[PDB]
């Protein structure tokens, strides 16, 4: 469908970024700029969003990540093909959850002002142009998701 | 049902342990005794198990956690009523996933030999009596879950 088509485009444009991330780093376990109770507010919104998702879409998303784990290289990076299946599944998951519950997650993360520190720190460890191209691609992808909603 | 009743008992018996854990600690973000790709391999088993759960059971589990998040005290401990609903929902989730996929998660974590370091460390920060009461209650609870499969 159109989400599937958009997933192909998103995946191919954002794969360079995905390959550059250090998947072995322990940094992702903690958000140092927030206390745990602040992080839990965003976790709450993601739990609410997930509970709003179609079971069929969630199960497809789970299977796609299971396969993706199976195809990782020595650096932890799954294949483009399995990345595309992940993005297609997540697109269908987000579609089923609806806009308000998805925006509630953004809004909860906005309370961390990640653009000041975490965002630029993460970008500094990858190719900036590749990160920008992934974001441009995400902005197009989200339009197909919203069209489905 | 039988899982509901077993959850009421398990929750009351394990609430002392639950209250004693330091929910504000960052220690849970990392497992120091395994590489991240070894942890990912155990996460694979949990993804598979979650994909096997009935969709409505999983949904009920998420709604129970959302409610629990709204009742946490200053130390992060949810109310016993909400903990009980969590355990009843998780019990139905596990029952729907089945025994083999649940044991596959156990066996993955058994690879980490947690009883040699992590288990003792976690138990040292709480009351060992209450941790053991929680574990014995868990062994009774799992009998009702298995009986439902
Ligand atoms: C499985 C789910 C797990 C976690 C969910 C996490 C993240 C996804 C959820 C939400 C999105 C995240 C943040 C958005 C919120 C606020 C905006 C912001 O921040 O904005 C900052 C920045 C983006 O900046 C934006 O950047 C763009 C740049 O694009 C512009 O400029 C471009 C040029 O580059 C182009 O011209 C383009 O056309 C134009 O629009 C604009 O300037 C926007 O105005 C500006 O806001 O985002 C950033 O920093 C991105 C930082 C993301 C870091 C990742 C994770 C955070 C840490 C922990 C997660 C928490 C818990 C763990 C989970 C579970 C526990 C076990
Ligand atoms: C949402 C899900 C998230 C994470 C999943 C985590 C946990 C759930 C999954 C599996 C269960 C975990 C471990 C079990 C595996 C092997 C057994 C073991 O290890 O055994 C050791 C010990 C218990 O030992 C057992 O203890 C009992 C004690 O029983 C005796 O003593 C009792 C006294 O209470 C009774 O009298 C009883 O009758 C008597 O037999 C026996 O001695 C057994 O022989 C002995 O094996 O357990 C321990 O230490 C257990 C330590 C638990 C530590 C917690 C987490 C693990 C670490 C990281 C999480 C990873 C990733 C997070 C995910 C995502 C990131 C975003
Ligand atoms: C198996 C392990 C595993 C791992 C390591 C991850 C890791 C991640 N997941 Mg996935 N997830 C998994 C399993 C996993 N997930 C499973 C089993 C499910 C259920 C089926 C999901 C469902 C899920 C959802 C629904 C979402 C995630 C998202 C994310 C990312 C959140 C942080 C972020 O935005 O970074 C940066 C993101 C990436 C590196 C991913 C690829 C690039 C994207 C598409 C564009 C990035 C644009 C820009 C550069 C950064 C974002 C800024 C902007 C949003 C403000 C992170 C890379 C979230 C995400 O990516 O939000 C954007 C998200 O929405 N995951
Ligand atoms: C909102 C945030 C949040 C937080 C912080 C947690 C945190 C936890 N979850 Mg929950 N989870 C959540 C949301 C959350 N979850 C959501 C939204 C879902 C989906 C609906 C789940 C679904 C889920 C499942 C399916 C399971 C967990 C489990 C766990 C625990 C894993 C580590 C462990 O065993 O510690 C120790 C455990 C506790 C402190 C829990 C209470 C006491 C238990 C019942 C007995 C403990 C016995 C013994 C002392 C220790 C374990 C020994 C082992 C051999 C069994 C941990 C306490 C796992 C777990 O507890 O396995 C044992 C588990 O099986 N969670
Ligand atoms: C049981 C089970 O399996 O659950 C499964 C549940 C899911 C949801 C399916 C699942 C998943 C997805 C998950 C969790 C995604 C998580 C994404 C987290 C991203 C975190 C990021 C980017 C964190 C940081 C931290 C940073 C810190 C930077 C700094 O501190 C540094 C260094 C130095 C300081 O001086 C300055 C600083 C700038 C402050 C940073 O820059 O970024 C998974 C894994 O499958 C597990
Ligand atoms: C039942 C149960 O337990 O379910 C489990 C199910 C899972 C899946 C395993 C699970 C999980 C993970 C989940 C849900 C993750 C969710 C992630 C959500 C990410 C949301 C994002 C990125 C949203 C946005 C919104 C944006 C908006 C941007 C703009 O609008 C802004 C501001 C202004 C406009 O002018 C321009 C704009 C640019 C348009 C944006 O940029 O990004 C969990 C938690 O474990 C629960
Ligand atoms: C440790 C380790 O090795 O881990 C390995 C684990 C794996 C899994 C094997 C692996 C991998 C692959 C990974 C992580 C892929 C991640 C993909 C993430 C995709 C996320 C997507 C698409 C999210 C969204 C959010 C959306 C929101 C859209 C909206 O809100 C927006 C904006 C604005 C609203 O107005 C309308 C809206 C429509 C509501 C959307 O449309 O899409 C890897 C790389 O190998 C690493
Ligand atoms: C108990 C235990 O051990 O659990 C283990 C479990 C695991 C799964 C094995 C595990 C793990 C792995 C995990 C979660 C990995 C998650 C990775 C997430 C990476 C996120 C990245 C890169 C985020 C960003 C955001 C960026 C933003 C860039 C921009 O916004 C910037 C700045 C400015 C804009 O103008 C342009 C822009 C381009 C938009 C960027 O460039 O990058 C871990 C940690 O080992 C713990
Ligand atoms: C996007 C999103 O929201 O995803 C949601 C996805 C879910 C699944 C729904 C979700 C959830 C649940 C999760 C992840 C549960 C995770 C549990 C993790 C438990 C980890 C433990 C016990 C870790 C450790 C580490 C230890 C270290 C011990 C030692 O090093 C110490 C200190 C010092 C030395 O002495 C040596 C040592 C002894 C070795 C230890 O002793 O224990 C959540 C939160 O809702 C988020
Ligand atoms: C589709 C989708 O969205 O899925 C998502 C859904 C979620 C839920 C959000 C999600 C998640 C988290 C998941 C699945 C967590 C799973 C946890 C599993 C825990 C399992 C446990 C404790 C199992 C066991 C087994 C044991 C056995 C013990 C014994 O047998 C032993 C050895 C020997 C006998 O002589 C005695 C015995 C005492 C009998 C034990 O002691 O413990 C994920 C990953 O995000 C995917
Ligand atoms: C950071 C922070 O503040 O977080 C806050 C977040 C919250 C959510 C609000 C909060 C809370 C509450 C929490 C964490 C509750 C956690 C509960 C976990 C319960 C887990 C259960 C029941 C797991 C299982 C596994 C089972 C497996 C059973 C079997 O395998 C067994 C053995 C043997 C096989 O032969 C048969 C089998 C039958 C297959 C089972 O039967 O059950 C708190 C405390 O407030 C903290
Ligand atoms: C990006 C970011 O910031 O994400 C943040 C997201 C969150 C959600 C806010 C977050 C968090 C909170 C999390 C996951 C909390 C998880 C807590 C887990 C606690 C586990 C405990 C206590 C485990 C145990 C196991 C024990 C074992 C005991 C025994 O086996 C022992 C030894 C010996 C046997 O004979 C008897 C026994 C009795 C059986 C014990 O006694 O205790 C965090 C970390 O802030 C990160
Ligand atoms: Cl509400
Ligand atoms: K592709
Ligand atoms: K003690």
């Amino acid at each position: 469908d159109k989400i599937d088509d958009a997933a192909k485009k998103l995946s191919e444009a954002s794969y360079p970024f995905l390959k550059e991330i250090d998947w072995s780093s322990d940094v992702y376990g903690k958000l140092p700029t927030a206390n745990p109770f602040q992080v839990l507010k965003a976790v709450d919104k993601m739990i609410v969003m997930g509970a709003a998702m179609d079971s069929a879409a969630l199960k497809a998303g789970a299977e796609a990540h299971h396969k993706a784990i199976g195809s990782i290289d020595a650096k932890g990076v799954t294949t483009l093909a399995d990345y595309e299946a992940v993005n297609a599944a997540i697109g269908h998951m987000v579609a089923s959850a609806g806009e308000s519950k998805t925006m509630d997650v953004y809004n909860a993360f906005a309370g961390f002002n990640l653009g000041k520190d975490v965002g630029p720190y993460m970008m500094s460890k990858v190719n900036a142009a590749d990160a920008s191209a992934a974001y441009k691609a995400f902005l197009e992808f989200k339009d197909a998701v919203k069209a489905s909603q």
